[PDB]
Parts: C-alpha cells; structure tokens; sequence
C-alpha cells in the first residue's frame, strides 16, 4: 500500500524523506508520467509505473478503486535490507516486489537535484 512504500524507501535510503525526495522528480516519479524518463532514477519510477500497470493486467487481482497503492501487504526492514513476506497472496507479492525493486532502484541511482518538479510540461 502507498504508506508501506515510503516507508520501504525510509528502509533503504534512511537519510530520505520520500514525500519530498522522490515525489515529483523527473518525468515518471509521481502521478502518472509521460515521454522518456531523464535520468535512472525517474527510470526505476517509470519501471514501478509499469509494474503497478502489469499487476493491474493480472485478471487474479482486482484492488480496491483498482489502484495497487491501497493493497497491503507484510514486509520487514533489517539494516537496510527489505524483505517480502511469503505469506503475501500472489497479487500482494506482486505488489510487495514492486515496491521493493523501486526502493532498492532509488538506493543505487544518482539523486540529481535538476530534476525534482522538472517542468514536465515541456521536458518529458
Ligand atoms: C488509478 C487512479 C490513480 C490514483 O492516484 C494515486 O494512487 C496516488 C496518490 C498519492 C500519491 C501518488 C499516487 C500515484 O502516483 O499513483 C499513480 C497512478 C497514475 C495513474
Ligand atoms: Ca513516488
Ligand atoms: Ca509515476
Ligand atoms: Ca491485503
Ligand atoms: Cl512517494
């Protein structure tokens, strides 16, 4: 669900606040997203955006107002590292890894601060 992703970043980048360092970046990295994604990190935006778009595709899964953000699953965080339960359901799996392959993907890119609210409108 959308609070166990940021909380997943927290988990992986523990000087970040997600809210703020990741929403509205680049062309991918917040609602929705459009052209070709400026950087690795809008990349791995873009690559959840098309996760969430797969688990959507998966006729066993129907979310709630059909956004995989208010499914829940169980995860943990030890020492930076995350891990998905294996007691999730299939769609709350698929879902899990998402979020935890967009967490881990955001620990590794470089952060570069251009492209926090780019003008999207025109670069994207
Ligand atoms: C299916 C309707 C979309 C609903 O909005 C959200 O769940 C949403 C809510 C808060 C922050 C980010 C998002 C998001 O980034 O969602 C991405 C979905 C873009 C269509
Ligand atoms: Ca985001
Ligand atoms: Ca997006
Ligand atoms: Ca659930
Ligand atoms: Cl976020």
């Amino acid at each position: 669900a959308l609070w166990q992703f940021r909380s997943m970043i927290k988990c992986a980048i523990p000087g970040s606040h997600p809210l703020m360092d990741f929403n509205n970046y680049g062309c991918y990295c917040g609602l929705g997203g459009s052209g070709t994604p400026v950087d690795e990190l809008d990349r791995c935006c873009e690559t959840h955006d098309n996760c969430y778009r797969d688990a959507k595709n998966l006729d066993s899964c129907k979310f709630l107002v059909d956004n995989p953000y208010t499914e829940s699953y169980s995860y943990s965080c030890s020492n930076t590292e995350i891990t998905c339960n294996s007691k999730n359901n299939a769609c709350e799996a698929f879902i899990c890894n998402c979020d935890r392959n967009a967490a881990i993907c955001f620990s590794k890119a470089p952060y570069n601060k251009e492209h926090k609210n780019l003008d999207t409108k025109k670069y994207c």
